[PDB]
């Protein structure tokens, strides 16, 4: 496969793509962009201007198979076709059983059909515009479609390898506490998965408090029925919908792993205020709080993937990145901080902004993609590692102090807008990316004096190569004083290559 | 005869030209215009960047029969030309013995000839700058002046069919009770025209409140002088003034219509105030008050049309429309929604901007045009049907519900500028036009729960066949819940195609 | 001689140039602007974007005859070189002895030697920078140069005719009550000239009343000095002083007379202010006050030339604007207004604005010089007749009536800038130039109603042929109510002929 | 060597460049711009925009010798190719052992070395990032790399002479009141050197006040130790640590002199506020307080040149030029005036602006360097005479009499932003460069009357010839009353030839 999730030295999962670690400079179309060839490639000049490595794009089921049993691969060919020729990767989204909690992209021949594709049912009794994930027609034709699908690109794909992952569906669950359909009802008095139990078992320290603090108030049962093991409450009725949907969706991946494995992710509509009870958000999506549950019933789902529009962006990325989890953010605002917060900080393998097709000439986030380009080696090699971090000053933060190794780093905000990476290349040698922030470097031992040595900025080339554009000394540093990450000027993110010494 | 009026199935009147259903996307030109060919020879250019396929443009009596016999033809050739060269049909207005109720158009030879044409009378006992409609003379001058300009055009455009229709005349009537002329006095004293008589006898309970209230009060007569059928007061004044206008002008048109009959209306200065009485505006011009009158005096009138500059469009435009009487508007404001309402709500045969050559690179203004250039054939098919309506939002309206078929449409406004218009096309399927609004598409029958299925963006080619350009959901149509018409970017109108079902 | 002042046959003075009648739509150059062949000659292209016929310059006798006898023909010969090639004529203005008062223009050899050319001397006994008017050696060099550059002049343009006017020296005069050099206080001790007493004689009742009232205040006598027929006082001092000044200057014209002569004219600095007496501005110039002074003892000037810089523009025109004293206007400001009432009203030979090549790309002003130039035959042909005025609003004005043969026009503005003129052409024809003005034609006899017949707007063309652009009517005459003079659009001056009748 | 600096006969020191006398009209590049070839040869045209003659740019020790005894020639070749190319002479700022007091341009491989080459130590014993000015081992490493560096220009510019100056380390000194190294404290009790006490001897009525006073109020001995002749304060501490600066800069200085002698100067952190102490500056810089020691210490610099930034620049620039020290100004404000206060009114070698490459399209700036550069003739001509005074008025001043022989002349200011030059060329004649002001010329001999006889606009051509553009008069001199400098228009500095003369 020419795209594979590979573990590393300091146990960061990496993605490999043609033999090279790769990190998705990302953007995903509006949901509609992908529906006609020439919608479509209208895009892709505006695209290559904020210097994306990778589109994510949808393959919608009504339109892939839109009479059962006939497929229609004018869509996915032409979208090869597109990236090829202008140099993109692509994520596929498949958008079929369920987008954002509903089935609105299901087929006509599958919507029409409530009896073999039976619905949710709101407790009031309505059957709603969302298939029920206790459906086995519903996941067995949802599963073959996306089989039929992938088999394709293995056919048209197998060696270029333009495709380097699979979401399968987008932003699953129900706007409700649980499913009154009544093979929901009857699901809900089952026993517990022993997959699930086990799972709980073996991993007990590691849970999320949100399921640990349930399962243990009710006595940390290892046998019994939803309502046994977990109480009668929201939290057991989220606990099983999770595993159903989990479960479906294990299946349709499970189809397209055995015939051509790919990264697969699930991406879930984030819980969006702290109190909120399952169903404010779609109950059954991977949310951090169900992580566990999402990993005991879906191994051949590789990530859980948060969509983040909100602006507590440093906290929510530390709670979906586990050792379990790679960072993998496949919708974002169009902000280059959150980019660099996401691969320097958290060793991310995808930053990706929604609507990128909107965003053409911010200038700004295209450069700041041309920068993150130019330090995907960099980045790369030190995914996991203690020597790398990022920067992004949050409104009320002034500095940031770390260590690393023989010296102490204070990083102090000249601005609101204030961001980069630093990443330790040698024991006296930095190279820090950035914009709109100040370094200044000391002895971590206190016996001894550290300085700036000598400062260059630079970039690298289409080789690879460092090439530096000016020493920096003088004005420029303080007299060595101090790194001014001032950034590229046209103002955007920079690269300074630094070496320090002791005396 | 390349154009005429032929009414379809729905009882709706359809322009036929060339052999197809036409509706006129139109403009009407500045008074002074088309006074020389140079001046309109720079007009066309800027016409056509607004996607007219009419323009609407004088031949004026006094430049056409500059000597009594003599007939200067280079005015209407060089229009004629224009239109060809540029993409044009014509409507040939007639500004002869009268245009907004004044003489200013006649020749000279005829207006300094008080004698043989003499003029109307104020109270006060003076002669105006306005030939009486009482004055036979003038009555036969003017006819066989437009019957010449109508010879000559069957002459030059019999095959190509460039003129389309003729309005002779151009908001006639005095701003007085009544003429005091000689012959208009003794006019007052005749018995009523028996033709008058029948026909209220004959259409009685379809009459206008204004005519029928007047009649019933005197007795509703069916003999007697003016004065007894319709009591001494200013409604009597008015009905014999209106008649004598509506005479002369049939016989004008008569002449035409006997050696090459076209679609022939005359057009009305409106009632501008409603307790307005005649001769505040044109007493005599074809208002809606009068309409009876005129359909009784004028056969050979095939529409009378009003000219709306006022704000309560569409209460003006639905008291114009009546089965006898086909909505068609020379003159309005360069407003798109008025054109969308018109053409969606009424069937109006035309639509037409006033000083049109002025709007040039009101880019919205044009791209409605396109729009409706688009769907002139699905217009031109549900004319005069319940399955097709306009959509314009007017101050402090906030909805409209509508049933269509087995479906509830619930149209909401987004924005104060909200407007398009809808057809149904199928059992489960519409056709929505428009900008800024959205339609909510539920079951008429509340034992079923109907549901948008699938929506497509696009346009309708050159060829006149249907091309979408995405297909809509997701975010864009939240997931099947709405359409929303929120137009084609560059904002102007858009074009859907909706299917929903029923389960 | 190609150029030549020609009474008409209403009493006007015409410029002839080349044989036909010549309006000088001019302007004057800033006065060091033809001081080197670069700089005038990079000012060409400008002041034919604003299509002058006339272009105002100046020669200084300190180029011109740089040492005594030696003669510089470079900076004249250049000038008649790029008006020939850029289309203009040329009014040359000799900046001799005096410029505003001052003798700065003098050649250095005269500056220098204060015995042979004396200077004016101040109350206070001081010698100031102005060479003495009672100084007969500088009359005959100044005389000597100017006869000298005008000999030139013939011997390079006596067949082109590219010169067309001379004005001697620039607003003469002194700041002083009177010059009280040792021969000004001998000259103020002299008899009256006789030819003074005489031309007051003759001219009694058409004298200045300012001139009058002093004499008749003495006892109107005539033969005694100064202080006898005029008393002791400022005026007596003034009088004296502007004999000196226009008997100066008058040799140095009657020079240049003998060998080629040329309508000639001497400019003034305008009284400012109502009270102000001479010496406030400068004393012996030709204003108003003086001018029968000026006519006495200057017979070789043909116009005395106001310089108009103040607001009161018509008050002005009509003060200099005399039987014997055709209006020339050598500088103004750059109004359009004050160039069609100098025109119009008073059949101007010149209105030329004052800094020129400054304002280039004064659009307005462009286009109406444009419809001046267009008008130039008509004007020319009714120069002094009763059937042309101009028109111009001031501040506080509303409306403007006059008789035309058998019509009353009522001028009605529109807009603070309103102006333009008017020619009866015919007794039932107008043309009407200008813009923001509207006019109503009514009968004079009120037996009679009187009417606009018909409105042509256009223009003449390049053969001097009138072209009609449109027709207006309807709206754009109210349907022949009224002549709405709105201007050409890209706003600037119209040109309409109008028709008019009477019943 | 082809510069070289000659005293002519007024007693004013002049560049002598390849033969001609030449002024630094000049610009000095950030500190970071000619680290590397690629980024200095961005800026050449920029450059060439401002109307430079010469470029201040840096050679940095750390780069130059990247290891001891290897030297590296790249940046030093590549300069002084694209100044010839572009047209500019060179003066190269060695930044080695201090710039702005601080080493930290010094190699990594002296930085790494504290031991052979030790630091400065503050009061409280720590070492800092500036090597001591008492460490001999920097001061032969620092002369042997400054000596390679001049020997590679003689090499390889010896003929061409594109540089023309050099300045030996910048801004030099410690923040602080005095070294603490065992070297500094142990030179603190030494003799006070012989050629000190000489010099003071020698030139006491022209010292510094701030020496003299000191010397005198210690008793003005000619021998002891340092707190003996100077006291035991701040001053006796700035002078010794002053007096070692000179020296280790001096022998720097000699080693290049004595292998290729070109114009040497060093420049000084200026005392910022009245009332601040050595050490708020850099204590041992060659500030104007201690110009006498830096005089007697370092006669192998021959300009001690301060860097103006602040706006007090007339009192700054009088301050620091003295017969034995031309006023020379390395670095600047992009202010106008000050360049033409400081070569008017000091004759000084060099005006230039600090980080010039930023100053671009500043394009009054550029035309005033223009016009400088027209000048460069005529200033060289009269530098240090009575004959030249500049012209920059200061806010609260509005006029400046000066006597130039027989004339009085009034130079009164019309604008805020007024400056520029004048030059007495004859006994009555002057040429008057700038911008906002006006000249009123008068006679110094009361009994005598002296006037402006006539202006010249103008400029020097490529061959340095006066091109005169106009003769200005009349409303350009107000008739001869005044100069009006009103500068060239495009608003910059103009040239303006004036004679005058006496009645
Ligand atoms: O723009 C809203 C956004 O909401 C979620 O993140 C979905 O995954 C996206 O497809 C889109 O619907
Ligand atoms: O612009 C005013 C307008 O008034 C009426 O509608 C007329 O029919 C038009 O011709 C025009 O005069
Ligand atoms: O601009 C002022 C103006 O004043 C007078 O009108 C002069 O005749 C002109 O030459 C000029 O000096």
């Amino acid at each position: 496969v020419p795209s594979r999730l590979v573990k590393n030295e300091h146990g960061s999962w990496q993605l490999i793509v043609n033999g090279k670690p790769f990190i998705m400079l990302a953007g995903e179309l509006h949901n509609s962009s992908a529906s006609t060839t020439e919608y479509l490639n209208s895009l892709w000049t505006s695209l290559k201007t904020l210097n994306l490595n990778t589109v994510l794009a949808p393959i919608a089921w009504e339109q892939f198979e839109p009479q059962e049993g006939i497929f229609d691969y004018t869509l996915i060919n032409n979208m090869i076709d597109g990236a090829r020729k202008n140099g993109f990767k692509l994520s596929i989204l498949w958008f079929g059983s369920w987008k954002n909690g509903e089935s609105s992209y299901a087929p006509t021949w599958v919507k029409e059909d409530t009896k073999r594709f039976f619905r949710v049912k709101s407790v009031e009794g309505k059957e709603i515009e969302t298939i029920s994930p206790f459906c086995e027609n519903a996941m067995k034709a949802d599963a073959k479609a996306f089989k039929t699908l992938v088999e394709h690109i293995k056919k048209v794909d197998q060696a270029t390898g333009t495709v380097i992952a699979l979401q399968p569906e987008n932003e699953v669950g129900i706007f409700q506490g649980m499913d009154y359909s009544k093979a929901s009802l009857a699901a809900y008095e089952q026993e517990v998965p022993q997959a699930l139990i086990q799972y709980m078992k073996k991993n007990r320290k590691n849970l999320r408090k949100e399921l640990l603090s349930v399962w243990e108030e009710n006595g940390a049962r290892t046998s019994g029925a939803w309502k046994t093991v977990f109480g009668d409450n929201a939290w057991s009725k989220s606990f099983y919908t999770t595993w159903q949907y989990a479960t479906y969706i294990d299946f349709i991946s499970a189809g397209a792993k055995e015939i051509y494995p790919l990264p697969t992710f699930c991406n879930c509509w984030l819980v969006q205020k702290p109190d909120d009870m399952p169903g404010v958000y779609p109950n059954g999506g991977p949310v951090s709080r169900v992580m566990d549950i999402w990993k005991a019933a879906a191994p051949h789902i590789d990530v859980l993937a948060p969509d983040i529009y909100l602006s507590d962006f440093k906290n929510i990325v530390a709670d979906y990145h586990r050792a379990d989890n790679p960072l993998l953010i496949p919708e974002a605002v169009m902000k280059p901080a959150n980019a660099f917060w996401a691969f320097g900080e958290h060793s991310a393998l995808c930053y990706s902004p929604f609507g990128i097709e909107d965003g053409a000439d911010n200038f700004v986030f295209a450069q700041s993609y041309k920068v993150l380009n130019e330090l995907i080696p960099l980045i790369s090699e030190h995914q996991g590692s203690d020597r790398m971090i990022g920067v992004m000053k949050m409104p009320g933060e002034s500095e940031r102090t770390v260590t690393m190794g023989d010296y102490q780093l204070c990083i102090k905000y000249d601005a609101e807008d204030a961001y980069g990476l630093i990443i330790q290349t040698g024991k006296n040698e930095f190279v820090v990316a950035g914009i709109n922030f100040k370094v200044y470097f000391t002895s971590t031992d206190k016996k001894k004096t550290g300085y700036i040595k000598q400062v260059w900025e630079g970039g690298y080339d289409t080789d690879g190569e460092w090439k530096a554009t000016r020493l920096l000394n003088g004005d420029e540093t303080y007299h060595n004083a101090v790194l001014i990450a001032k950034g590229r000027r046209t103002w955007s993110p920079g690269i300074y290559r630094v070496t320090t010494y002791l005396r």
